């Protein structure tokens, strides 16, 4: 409890932004304005969750410390106003739940995650990644399980789990779009490989690049990463690139629709026909029913939804 106030820091890249705090003594990372708020915390490397609610004496947050804090607690507001404003959603639940992330987890630790209830940032090794919470797509994106995981429960297994996947990287890619910094179609790039210019974990225009499949006929069907759910993503997140942007893909020609319009489509998908067990050829029916609510049978929507799927072997 206390009184709503706005604090300045930088983030991971060096950018300076306002966030919102909350005095009571210290200043607190607990953004009031945003449903039932948004609420960080330090994990201080350890494993141990959520660890403490961030407390700060002035206010400011220049510290090096500092800086994956800020951006986990802006980059949640940011996809928090991209769901209110973009889709009428409130929060992950759609009743605006408190959103809590916890930074500085553990020592290394080279990921992020949604963990059934928060959100989960490593710090990186400084080598593969440095702090995960300075990307946007990558905040965006495990912000997006937890909405999933209150709509359509896609099971973190096979195809269902590579839906699961390619919709946290759809909206992920949506909300840096939103903030419009620096967008583009692919994952991860701000935070990956420091030493390393032009790459990302994965790519949504061109999949291959990072060794995932862009086609039916190259999905993996191993054990491996719950058998491929950050792979096989790679068939969906190409068939989204191409009904949002178009393109000719093993020789089938998709006219493009735009972001605004893939984003409708995918949110009505998941919120409207998807269930935990949903396949690709259940996802491009669903896909193909919301473009059809939403723009009629005949339109270029329902046909460019179509020829993507097609051009990617579903
Ligand atoms: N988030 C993906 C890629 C990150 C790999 C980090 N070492 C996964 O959990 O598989
Ligand atoms: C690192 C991030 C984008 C995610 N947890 C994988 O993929
Ligand atoms: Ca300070
Ligand atoms: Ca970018
Ligand atoms: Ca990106
Ligand atoms: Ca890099
Ligand atoms: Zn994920």
């Amino acid at each position: 409890t206390g009184t709503s106030t706005v604090g300045v820091g930088r983030g991971v890249l060096g950018d300076q932004k306002n966030i919102n705090t909350t005095y009571s003594t210290y200043y607190y990372l607990q953004d009031n304005t945003r449903g039932d708020g948004i609420f960080t915390y330090d994990a201080k490397y350890r494993t141990t969750l959520p660890g403490s609610l961030w407390a700060d004496a002035d206010n400011q947050f220049f510290a090096s410390y500092d800086a994956p804090a800020v951006d986990a607690h802006y980059y949640a507001g940011v996809t928090y106003d991209y769901y209110k404003n973009v889709h009428n959603r409130l929060s992950y639940d759609g009743n605006n739940a408190a959103i809590r992330s916890s930074v500085h987890y553990s020592q290394g630790y080279n990921n992020a995650f949604w963990n059934g209830s928060e959100m989960v940032y490593g710090d990186g090794d400084g080598q593969t990644f440095i702090p995960l919470s300075g990307g946007i797509d990558v905040v965006a994106h495990e912000l997006t399980h937890a909405v999933t995981d209150y709509t359509a429960g896609l099971i973190y297994q096979n195809e269902s789990g590579a839906i699961n996947e390619a919709i946290s990287d759809i909206f992920g890619t949506l909300v840096e779009f939103y903030a419009n910094k620096n967008p583009d179609w692919e994952i991860g790039e701000d935070v990956y490989t420091p030493g390393i210019s032009g790459d990302s974990l994965r790519s949504m225009s061109d999949p291959a690049k990072y060794g995932d499949p862009d086609h039916y006929s190259k999905r993996y069907t191993g054990t491996q990463d719950n058998g491929g759910v950050h792979i096989n993503s790679g068939i969906i997140n190409k068939a989204a690139y191409l009904i949002s942007q178009g393109g000719t893909h093993y020789g089938v020609s998709v006219v493009g629709i735009g972001r605004d319009k893939l984003g409708k489509i995918f949110y009505r998908a998941l919120t409207q026909y998807l269930t935990p067990t949903s396949n690709f050829s259940q996802l491009r029916a669903a896909a193909v029913q919301s473009a059809t609510d939403l723009y009629g049978s005949t339109s270029q929507e329902v046909a460019s939804v179509k020829q993507a799927f097609d051009a990617v072997g579903v």
